[PDB]
C-alpha cells in the first residue's frame, strides 16, 4: 500500500463540546474530511492545532505511519489520550482525501470493498431494568433484523459494586430467555470486577451462551484481564481505552485477550489501528473495534472491517436514541448509518462516503492553521 | 497523615499558555495556592475545569488521594498526561491551604522539616558546544557553589542519533576533565538510545566517573531501559513522563531503573508522587524528582525531598537564562530560588510560602468552578 507524496498546506478544524471535523487541504488543492475522537472535541481540537498541525503541516504524508511517529515523539512530553484523539482527526482526513483522489471508497484503499457488515445492537445503559432491555432489543431486532445484542454488567468502573443489587445476576438469564437460542448476546463490565468476581459472572454467561465478555478487570490491569481469559473458554475482549502501541504490543504478546477491540479514533486513526489490526493478525486474534456512538467512528469501523483480514464477528452499533446523543443529530448531509436484516452497509462512494450537514458546520466552531 | 474534613467549594485557574496556577477555597474561607503543570497549562486549565473540578467540589477530601483516584474513575476514558496535569494544581493548591491552616511549610506536613537541599546545575541544552558547557559550569560553581552538574547526551528521542557526530564522546571526557576529580558529573539522553548504544556510552560515563545517567532508552520501552541498568555499575535514572501508577508500579517491581524521578506536576501532585516514593522506598530505591524550570515545580520539589525517607541525592536545578525561559520572570513576589554553597533551602513560611506577583495575575486569564 504505496501513496505518492502530498504535503498539507492547511488543517481546519468545525467543533463543538461534542464532536469536531477536521478538513486537510494538500498543495495541489485536494481535501478531505475526517473527525477527531467524540467527547470534549473542543479540547482536543485546540490540541490539534497546537501540538499535531505544526508538526503535519508542510510535510511529506507518503509514509504516514511515520509522520504520525514523528508527532508521538515530538510531543513525548504528552503520553496519552488527547494527543491521540487529535492525531485521528488529521489520520482520518488524510485517508478520506486519499480516497477520493483515487476514486475509492477508504475500504478499497486499504485492500477490501463496499459491502455489508454483521451489526451487534449496542446498549449504552445501565438505569434500564433486564426486562426493559430484553423488551427494546426485540423491537429492535424486528424492526432492524439484528441478530445479535449487547447489553452491561456491573457497574461502570464500579470497584466490583453492581449498578443495583442483582443487576446483573437477572440479565444474563434474562436476554437468553427473551432473545431466544439462536441470538449472539455479548456484555460488556466496563473495568467492574477483580478477578475471582469476574470469573463466577463468566461461569454465569457461560451456562447461558454469551458469547462475548468484554473488559471483566479494570483495562489498565493487563495480569486481572489475562487471568479471567486463561480460566473461561467464551471470548474475553477489550482495549478501547488502549491508546498506547507499546501497551497493545504488551496486550497481544502476552495474550490477555481474545479478542482485540482498538477504538479508531482513542488510538489516534486508521494508521495507528492498522498497526493494531497487523499484531492480532499475526497473533491469530480477531479485531473488533469499539465505537461508542454515530459520529464517524461507526462508519470508519465500517471501512476498517471490510479491509482487514482478521476482522471479527460484527460492527458495535450504538441502538441509543435522541435524548441519549441528542448531538449526534444532523450531522451527516445522508445518513450513512441505515440498518437492512441486521447489517449496515459501505457502498462505493470515495473516501468515507459522507459530506458534513453545511447548516451543522455554520454553527460550528472553526480554527484554521496553514503551512 | 491524617487530616480534618473539607469541602471546596470553589476552583480558580489564572493562565497564560506558558503557566498556569490554582486557588482553591474551602468551605470555612480557607485558600491555597498550586500550579498546574507548565507547557501549554491554559489547556491544562480547560481541563482542570471540564473533568476534575466536578468531581471535587463540593466532596470530602481529607482522604484526598481517593478522591483523586475518584478523578481517574470517571475520567477513565482519558488517560493520560493532560488529566494528571490538572489535577495536579488542585492537589499542589490543598496542600498549600493545609499549609497556611497549619501554620507549616508543606515538607513539615509530610513529616519533614525545613532547611536545605543539595541542588544540581541542569543543562537543558543540546544545541551548546562541550566547550561552552564546560565554560558555564565553572561560572555557575565559582558563582554559587554547585558542586553537581547534568549535561545532555544525544539527540532528544533522537532514534539512536547524536546531536551532531561526536558532540556526546566530546561531551563526557571534557566535562570530568574541565570540572576536576570531585564533582558529580549526570548526564541524560532523553530517550535516545538503543540498549547496545546505551550500554556503549554507559562504559565511557564510567570510564570518566559519571554517577548518574537518565532516560538512555525511550522511556515508554522498560525492557530497554532494564537492559542498560542490568549491564551498567553507573545508576540508571527515569521516569519524568510517567504519569500512570499502574506503569510506575511495573517500572519498579521489574526494577528497571536504579534511582527513579517522578515529576510532581506530570504525574498528579504531592499525593501520588508520595505513592510513587512508597512504592520506591519498598524496594530501597531512592526518588530524585524531574523539575525542570523555576516555576512552582521546583519549589514543590524541594519541599519534598525535605520529606521523603529516601530522598535522592539533589533536587534538579535549571540553570538556564532568560533567553531560554522568557515567561518565567515576573511570577512571584519572592524569589525561593537562591542557590548558596550549592544549596536551596526550604524556610518555615506556611504552605508553599511564596505568592503569586499581583502583577502577573492582573494580565492572566481567569476561570472559576463552583459548588
Ligand atoms: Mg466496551
Ligand atoms: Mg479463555
Ligand atoms: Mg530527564
Ligand atoms: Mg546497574
Amino acid at each position: 500500500l504505496y501513496f505518492q507524496s502530498m504535503k498539507l498546506t492547511a488543517i481546519e478544524t468545525f467543533t463543538n463540546e461534542f464532536v469536531g471535523f477536521v478538513r486537510v487541504t494538500s498543495e495541489d488543492g485536494a481535501r478531505g474530511w475526517g473527525q477527531v475522537s467524540t467527547y470534549h472535541s473542543d479540547i482536543t481540537c485546540e490540541v490539534l492545532h497546537r501540538q499535531v498541525a505544526p508538526w503535519m503541516l508542510g510535510q511529506d504524508c507518503s509514509d504516514l505511519d511515520d509522520l504520525l511517529d514523528l508527532v508521538t515523539e515530538r510531543e513525548h512530553k504528552f503520553p496519552g489520550s488527547y494527543l491521540r484523539r487529535a492525531m485521528a482527526g488529521v489520520d482520518t482526513a488524510i485517508w478520506d482525501l486519499r480516497g477520493k483522489q483515487a476514486g475509492k471508497p477508504v475500504a478499497e484503499l486499504l485492500g477490501g470493498s463496499a459491502g455489508t457488515i454483521r451489526a451487534y445492537a449496542s446498549s449504552m445503559k445501565r438505569d434500564i431494568t433486564p426486562h426493559d432491555e430484553a423488551e427494546r432489543m426485540k423491537r429492535l431486532r424486528d424492526a432492524h433484523g439484528f441478530d445479535a445484542f449487547k447489553v452491561r454488567a456491573g457497574a461502570e468502573v464500579g470497584r466490583g459494586r453492581d449498578e443495583w443489587p442483582g443487576r446483573t445476576e437477572e440479565i444474563v438469564p434474562t436476554m437468553r430467555r427473551e432473545m431466544g437460542d439462536s441470538a449472539a448476546l455479548l456484555i460488556d463490565a466496563n473495568s467492574c470486577y477483580a478477578p475471582a468476581q469476574a470469573i463466577e459472572l463468566g461461569k454465569l454467561l457461560q451456562d447461558h451462551g454469551f458469547s462475548h465478555f468484554e473488559e471483566p478487570c479494570p483495562y489498565w490491569e493487563l495480569e486481572q484481564t489475562k487471568e479471567v481469559s486463561e480460566a473461561l473458554d467464551i471470548d474475553v475482549t477489550g482495549g478501547e481505552q488502549d491508546c498506547d502501541l507499546t501497551t497493545w504490543r504488551r496486550m497481544i504478546d502476552m495474550r490477555a485477550v481474545d479478542v482485540v477491540q482498538p477504538d479508531i479514533l482513542y488510538l489516534g486513526g486508521i494508521c495507528r489501528t492498522l498497526r493494531v489490526a497487523r499484531m492480532a493478525e499475526a497473533a491469530a486474534l480477531p479485531v473488533t473495534p469499539h465505537c461508542a456512538n454515530l459520529s464517524l467512528v461507526t462508519l470508519f469501523t465500517m471501512h476498517l472491517l471490510r479491509a482487514i483480514p482478521n476482522a471479527g464477528k460484527y460492527l458495535e452499533f450504538s441502538i441509543e436514541g435522541e435524548d441519549y446523543y441528542p448531538w449526534q443529530d444532523g450531522l451527516f448531509v445522508e445518513d450513512p448509518y441505515r440498518i437492512e436484516d441486521g447489517h449496515a452497509r459501505v457502498t462505493e462512494a470515495p473516501g468515507w462516503g459522507v459530506e458534513i450537514c453545511p447548516e451543522w458546520l455554520a454553527r460550528s466552531a472553526y480554527k484554521v492553521s496553514r503551512a
